[PDB]
């Protein structure tokens, strides 16, 4: 019965897994930005990331929620 | 019965991707101050981002502690 909620959180996991893709993609422009030295795409991924946050946020939230949506339904 | 194992080993899994989530929204932060245009971030990271990481750390290990005992318990 939890397996439902099982195999959603899992998708919020991946949407976790989504959030810590773009953070990593984030570290690459990072990565751009100062071996050019520039700032430009640092705020871009800044505000990208900041973005992402926000959204990283919510998605855990409904990730828990999803997690207490399988954990109710005990034993 | 096999719903328990599932939710087991997903929240475990859920919560050590939110440890790699601390780590590196700590190191994100960290980052965001990698600027170089402030030192006593070193105070900052040295406390809180090392907090969460020893929360992180040990929530691993006992994720783990989960892992090891579901496995055996058709022993």
């Amino acid at each position: 019965t939890a397996i439902e909620a099982n195999s959603r959180m899992l998708k919020a996991l991946i949407e976790i897994a989504k959030a810590i893709w773009k953070a990593l993609w984030a570290n690459s422009l990072l990565l751009e930005a100062t071996s050019r030295g520039d700032t430009e795409r640092m705020r871009q991924w800044a505000e990208e990331a900041r973005k992402i946050y926000k959204e990283a946020e919510k998605i855990i939230d409904r990730a828990d929620e999803i997690v207490e949506e399988a954990k109710k339904r005990h034993d």
